[PDB]
């Protein structure tokens, strides 16, 4: 029998690793293509949501630093006029003790009380003697940090914070991951920056990043998405698969639809796929894979942005004052992402979760806080409780005054919000991967591919790029397979614009 | 005013990587492309001479072992046919002292005499007590030869032979350039066989080769090239560029014919490139580099081969009892290499170098040697003696008796042989290469790019390859910026049929 | 009440530390003093038995190695003549998978099977490797060896050998205690010599031994007890100590004698000590301590010294195909420890345990072996089968032919055989040695002060000489709380003639 | 020829030395004995001087930290009343950028500016991390500063410091002397007392010490030549030995007298020795020692102990605002090291070195200042000027304001006041005091043996006392070879009254 509808390739799921693969998929101009998704409004997990009272807020404040070249050409062609970015400074600070230290927290320090100073350095003295004459590598990213930093750093903020955030120990997760995201302090410095009480808030891929003026993260999707042929395209209830028989190579949709493909570009999360695939023996092995659902918390709270939060883009928390392990001041990233201050409204509660003294409309201006609160059977939370819990944090991590209005509250559950580079992950997917492909099946992405150490927008963007790449020109998926290489350069190859479509453009001249 | 040929991409040289170039063109079928060699003949420095008493010799005895199932699939299709290759397993020895040790030698302690033994266990020991304490890397060649070996085995072999091939000691190289090159000796492993008297001679990229049936490794290259359309190939002296115009980007051939390229794919020497375009700097740039000519010995031999030569391969010479740095037993690759038995030749002269009892024609059969002896400025050879001496080593390292019978000889003089890893070398390529690029310029190739980490067959010919990928898909020159990302892995991703060949055939098909 | 005697220095046993205070305090001849023992034969474990049919044995071979002057002297005044002693080079070897490997065995690898090598060279490598990293100190013998020489020579030789003589595991042991007794193998030496299938048997105190011509070891005390005054002396039943008051400073002999002493010197075992003390802290302190029996063995067989013995002295046996863990050819020593040639002697059995084939007296001539085996509640022996058992060792030693004529057997058990180097030692003796003194007792010797790495014949002598001489001249005790450094010295400042002596002659002369 | 006198033991010097033989020789009562002294007092270096305005001044300010119970019990014989001596606790510091530093230096960083801070915390990480991988030992005690401490601690006050006082430089000194002398830097407790502002003034023999409460440190040794049978005495004009006849065994003093003896314990300088036995061998020997002269200059000044100086016992100078290393409050020690307050006495000068504003003799109370100057060939001193350079220098260094009144001033040179550690010392000495010894000469003392390690007042009293015990008991010179041994440990066998002594009394007594 044949299918309704039959492209050479397929792609699922219209988020940055679909929009990835269509992108490339109609730079080409060669197989045909068609890219669907369950979701009427593309961008994914990096999609934008608004409150009733005019509040925006992405899925856990998204940052933009891209080690890609094609990906700046993307966005570039998305939004190219200059008043559609505001460009940002990082800054980046961590809760410890009534401190607000400078990242990265292990580099500084000196902004720590002395006992607790005394405490580091000697761990920093003890790891690095030892640094000096090991020669083995650390299994866990719990001994990596004991490696890098010492115990002293380790308890005070590494152990306490990271199970935080991975919802699960620092024991049980590899350290195969972390070439760019934990800095290795080095001792002279450190002990240096101790005595001369100085900073050290270099370090970080983010020293400089920009942000989308309009629609927060998701409207550089959207954007995007807006550059493909509006037909082969198919994003709502239309384009929600459902079904996938591998064997024959056909995708039955929601309404019944039924696609036909030579190669497939799923974008979804894996277990789903197998799901999807009723095959025992790929669900089976994608159920040893581990994630962690996300919460996010919105807050928009009435008044000027206080002299107590200044400039400040985001902070991390690793006490056990609050539930949350990250925190976002979002209207310092575009006003825009509030309301305007001649905007009237009522005030919803104070900090301190009480009534308001008037339940009337009253003008502005505003601000925004954003916080994110991991999930997992090792790290459980109360949603009924969750949001209140959220902002009782922000009172005893002083953000908020307990007289502080309220003005709007956000909250939504994200079930697969991080991919968690457990011990047994490189162990399941090796096996997952490969048997997916021998059924031409590219399977990539936050949730397609499960790496964390590649899981950022324009990782995911070039997965989906580097995917299709690979299927028709048998490119090398240097993205998927090695993190290091990828991230420890500038890819400048690449580009929106090649050769080919140079050449061709200059064939059809003449 | 306009040029005779206009072409999107102009290839120059029809070596190896000029050929991958024009094979990977030819595949995508996208821009118009040209290709020229000053020779008739396409295969560079990778083909074949005969000597008039019909006896072949490539150029040091190329032997193939691929890092690219491209590279497979191209000769695949040159020579399809089961009886075009044989099959040899890698049999190497080492002249030391009156011995044959199995490759490799510092993995083969066991078969020298005690006293050396001694020296190599001791400098072993040594160098393994001080790595397990080490902390930073070698600056030289030298250095990283004491550091993985120790100084026994290093003023046994691999000092004395460095000099013997590269014409400049260690201490004058880099280090970078040995991943898969210079095996690092384990002391328990060394340790056990030279205690049980056993060999390790496993390792090394060869261990199981083919060889073109006829024409040498030549043949090779003359098959893949007819693979090319006549009328895109210029190969003579018609197709000898004599001028570069970069600046307004137009190639002056020998007889007059001025072709206009968009960008340029040159494999020729780089220093002859910089003096074709006339660029000072660059001139002054090149000058920089450093090389070695090679001399090319061969030896045709009357009689059945040897039983002390027996099934062996090459054979490494370090000491001073010759002028040679390598054998070839080339009559053991092909019998074809060498004329049949029922040739009649006369005796030119016996071993020793006198005149032989008799110079009447007689019966064979024959076998064939094939030296190579370098030359530089600190390593001077005389050209008239260099025959004689190393006919003279051949007796010297008992491969030949001073009663056999010299039927052929053979001499070539390369005056580019060997681009030498020196300290500079990178020092002046990341100068070159970049500026060269920056005209629209690919010098690619084992002295266009200059790199022996990636000099070989294989990795040319994907030099060029990729050279044109880049150029058309924007995809990375992995071959050329990271030798060791593409030395130790499988390259299969990149084939001679791509999906863009597989989906337009597929479009042509309706 | 009056006690019967009053002395101001009274000493307890008369064994080689007993007789060590005797003959300091009879050199300077200041305070009164006797010296008392249970037995009438002077010389403790240093004395010889002999059997009916006339072998002589010593208790387990003690062989004489002095780092004392003054412990020569005393030799050389009982034994002056030339022909009293015998003169020999030690000659030892360990017995391991049918081999006699030349003392000492982790020097000697090369005599061993190539598949031993390799293990033993393997364990080598690597414990030097970590050596040269390592910063903290061995906390157990067994750690200590593993460190020094590797798993393999562990595991082969020093793990069953070590529990086969100490008759506790390796790792209840201590490692401070062998300075002088475990050699320390130089990897380097050791693979040298592994290369060239040479020995080093030059390592050892033990380098040129002397022994007494007559009546076994036992003859040199006797002699030595000899030069003193016998009125200051109390050897027999009528010397044997039953009951020690030191409340009111009283000993209470067998017959019932009472001895005030302001002055004990003890050189009983220290348990037996505080048991005739009836203190009840110090018998609880005391039994914390651990020994281990030693049984005796001896053989006397007919027939000339084979060549498969040849001049052997004493032989090491780690395996478990017998029951002692080494073995004297006593015979070789001196021609008295055994009955002349023309005696003649019935045949008790053979070497296989069965009747002879003639139970008439038979000529000679002879030879003697003495076999020592440990016993503790780790190490249960059975006495009756014992001797039985050891000549099946001999046996399966290739020691004896089952042909062999067993002319005498010679078993005894001593219970105190050897002051077991428990980790617990230290913590026992730092309590018991101080207590003791604190009530004027200093308890000296093999189990008086219970410390083996100084508990051979010299040091046990120079114990007593060292005690006296403190009590006396306030001499520091450095034998007893500094065996590496009197071990690792030539003591030659305290003689038996002393600047004391000689002034005094002098000032009687006049 | 016979003597005019004969001795069995003949001890020259009534130094701390000659004085310990003396002691011990009359304890013994044994062989006759005389010690003779150019002096008509005893004490030698351990003498004190008196200013003809009452200021007493040792040489150095001598203070008292007995290793020795003999020692303690002679000085309790000599001084047995309880206010006979003054207790007081160790207050030392190093004045370091106008800066007084707790010692030791190297343990209390804290104190420094945080420029030098940082240097110094820097040399020692490095220091530290070097030192976890060392595995040789340092050559010279430049050396051994940089292993255990760092180049910054090293620049900043041990090389300047040390060449201050020790006349040669760093480079030259040997470092097998240093074993409690100098502290070795915690790295961890070093940067935790820098982080905390803590400090860590514990480290030191001289934790707390006592002081004799009349006549200086001389008056202990006047004391204890007191409890000498006066016959037995030769101090003075009359004790002078000029010349000394090794081969014949006999002195000759200034007014002719000779002395014969069998032993000769000699406590004066080496090199003046071999000058009285005109040995040239030994002269030649003696004069590749190496020694700096000292000089000792004293302040009487009147006032009340300001505040400025409070209970500081000695502090160090390392820089170069003054040429003493080193001065001492000798007021601290005694009230009677000065003039009672009612005493009048004029001003000499101000301590600008000016007149004072009044010539009259005005009351007290006074305090007294004792300054340490090196001098060597390589540090040669001005005479004339090194009073008003040390007064000087007191001004720079804030001890004394400009208008503070000298009341009195004290200078001496002593020829030989340091032994100098060099590398040439044990060369030397392992030469010259063997051959001394083979004539039966014992020559020890801080010049007699030369020994800095062990050349203290306590030291030197055993040096003497071990030497005789060595001659009459055959004890080894513990003190004298073994520095670490003795001054690692409490000596408390050797007692001024022991068992000889105890017995032989208790024998008189029936």
């Amino acid at each position: 029998t044949h299918p309704d509808i039959s492209v050479d390739v397929l792609v699922i799921g219209a988020g940055p690793t679909g929009l990835g693969a269509a992108k490339r998929l109609n730079q080409i101009d060669g197989p045909s293509w068609m890219i669907v998704d369950s979701n009427e409004t593309p961008g994914g997990l990096a999609s934008t949501d608004v409150t009733p009272e005019g509040f925006l807020y992405d899925v856990g404040g998204h940052v933009i630093f891209s080690h890609y070249k094609y990906f700046d050409d993307c966005l570039d062609e998305a939004l190219p006029k200059e008043d559609d970015w505001y460009t940002h400074q990082r800054i980046s600070y961590v809760r410890c003790q009534g401190q607000w230290v400078p990242y990265p927290f292990q580099n500084n320090i000196s902004m720590l009380p002395k006992e607790e100073q005394v405490k580091c350095i000697d761990g920093m003295i003890d790891a690095a003697l030892e640094a000096r004459v090991a020669n083995t590598k650390p299994k866990t990213f719990d001994e990596w940090i004991v490696r890098m930093m010492g115990t002293g750093i380790a308890d005070l903020f590494m152990r306490p914070y990271n199970f935080k955030v991975w919802a699960v120990p620092t024991t049980k997760m590899q350290c195969a991951w972390l070439g760019e995201r934990v800095a290795a302090p080095n001792l002279k410095a450190v002990t240096t920056n101790v005595i001369l009480g100085k900073t050290a808030g270099n370090w970080g891929p983010n020293a400089t990043f920009r942000f989308p003026a309009r629609g927060g993260t998701g409207g550089i999707w959207i954007a995007v998405a807006n550059t493909l042929p509006k037909e082969k395209t198919r994003f709502g209830e239309k384009g929600k698969v459902t079904k996938v028989n591998a064997n024959n190579k056909t995708v039955t949709l929601q309404d019944g639809t039924t696609i036909g493909y030579k190669k497939l570009v799923s974008t979804m999360a894996v277990d789903f796929l197998a799901e999807a695939m009723n095959d025992q023996e790929l669900v089976g092995l994608t159920k040893q894979l581990f994630y962690s659902s996300t919460h996010v918390i919105g807050v928009g709270v009435r008044g000027s942005r206080p002299e107590r939060i200044g400039d400040k883009c985001w902070l991390y928390f690793p006490e056990d004052n609050c539930p949350f392990y990250k925190a976002t001041i979002f209207s310092n990233y575009s006003p825009y992402n509030q309301p305007e201050a001649s905007k009237k409204l009522p005030t919803m509660q104070l900090a301190d979760g009480s009534r308001p003294q008037s339940t009337e409309a009253k003008e502005g201006p505003y601000w925004s806080i954003m916080l994110e609160v991991s999930e997992s059977s090792m790290k459980p939370v109360n949603q009924e409780t969750i949001l209140a819990d959220c902002i009782q944090g922000l009172v005893n991590t002083e953000m908020l005054k307990p007289t502080d209005e309220i003005v709007s509250t956000y909250h939504r559950r994200f079930d697969h919000g991080y991919p968690t580079p457990t011990l047994e992950r490189e162990g399941a997917l090796t096996q997952i991967l490969p048997k997916l492909q021998d059924k031409d099946i590219w399977s990539r992405g936050r949730f397609g591919s499960w790496r964390y150490e590649v899981g950022n927008q324009d990782h995911s963007f070039m997965l989906g790029v580097e995917a299709v790449d690979n299927i028709v020109n048998g490119a090398v998926e240097l993205t998927l397979n090695y993190p290091d290489f990828v991230n420890g350069r500038q890819n400048t190859e690449r580009r929106l614009v090649d050769g080919a479509q140079v050449f061709a453009k200059s064939k059809a001249q003449l």
